[PDB]
C-alpha cells in the first residue's frame, strides 16, 4: 500500500491483477511506465511503478508486485 499515482496515458487493452509480493513473468518492458508480464495463468499490462523487478542473483527474467493493483475501467 502506499503507491504513486497512475500515468497520464495509457496502454490500451487489457491487464493482469497484481498483489504485493507477488512474482509476475517480465513479457515486455518497452515502456518505463506500464510493463508486459503474466501472472495467475494471465496476460495483461501492469504499472511499473507499482512493481519492481527481482534479480537478487538468479538469472531468469522475474518481477515482484510491491502494491496491490486490480483492473478498473
Amino acid at each position: 500500500m502506499g503507491a504513486p499515482p497512475l500515468p497520464p496515458y495509457s496502454a490500451g487493452g487489457r491487464e493482469v491483477t497484481m498483489k504485493k509480493g507477488d512474482i509476475l513473468t517480465l513479457l515486455n518492458s518497452t515502456n518505463k511506465d506500464w510493463w508486459k508480464v503474466e501472472v495467475n495463468d494471465r496476460q495483461g499490462f501492469v504499472p511499473a511503478a507499482y512493481v519492481k523487478k527481482l534479480d537478487s542473483g538468479t538469472g531468469k527474467e522475474l518481477v515482484l508486485a510491491l502494491y496491490d493493483y486490480q483492473e478498473k475501467s
